[PDB]
């Protein structure tokens, strides 16, 4: 990445990884290290995603926001 | 949300999502993006949320406090 | 307790919660709110306790050290 | 170790406690307290590592990237 990681990352069911970096993005990373998809944020992301029931990814960033995200890295929703 | 996002979400039983913000409060989130609730503390909300068997949220402010929470958003106890 | 909580807690088998605090404290909290013991470390308290299998509690602390404590409050051995 | 112990410690399978530290390193120690490898990364490891299903230890630092590390220590991929 471009950024501090500070985020603790979170594993998929698929084995997909979840983490958030400094560079206002919140990352999804195969097992085998490759960029699945990236999902830029306003502002440093140093929540550590949450994965949901159904593979949605919770995650809270500096730009005042709660984010969901589908696991195919477009925004459900933001609060 | 009015503050910084550090709080880490955590996703209740029926997939509540709780989350601290810098604005003194811990949010409670329904799975579609709205609030359900919402409790003041007396500082800011860095640590992240743990939910018990019974639903009960803990979580800790920098007011020296420790939080209990009941999932109606009241409170149980503080220490 | 007295101090920023940044430590986010984490639930025994039996409910028990354990956090960390800047008073350089590891807390064991019954599920009712009140005080089973407390640990002194020599530094605050930000990292998270984890649990392992047979109640074990690991955590760090700012003295350089990471703790393991048995469910009783006694230090088990400090790395 | 030689740094603040900011990351929380998550626990493998076979009872092993894994945890970052200032120094640049994440640890893996047994539970009987012994030193089991240290991994060096570029900078401090803020980050709490997470473990997948087959053993592999994904943890961020602060030298931007995100660390892929097999059970044996030995890095598996970075990002």
């Amino acid at each position: 990445t471009g950024g501090s990681v500070h985020s603790s990352p979170a594993i998929g069911q698929d084995g997909t990884i979840y983490v958030g970096s400094n560079d206002h993005y919140l990352y999804a990373i195969n097992p085998n290290g490759k960029l699945k998809w990236k999902f830029e944020t306003g502002g440093s992301v140093h929540s550590s995603p949450a994965i949901g029931q159904d593979g949605t990814i919770y995650v809270g960033s500096n730009d005042h926001y709660l984010y969901a995200i589908n696991p195919n890295g477009k925004l459900k929703w933001k609060f």
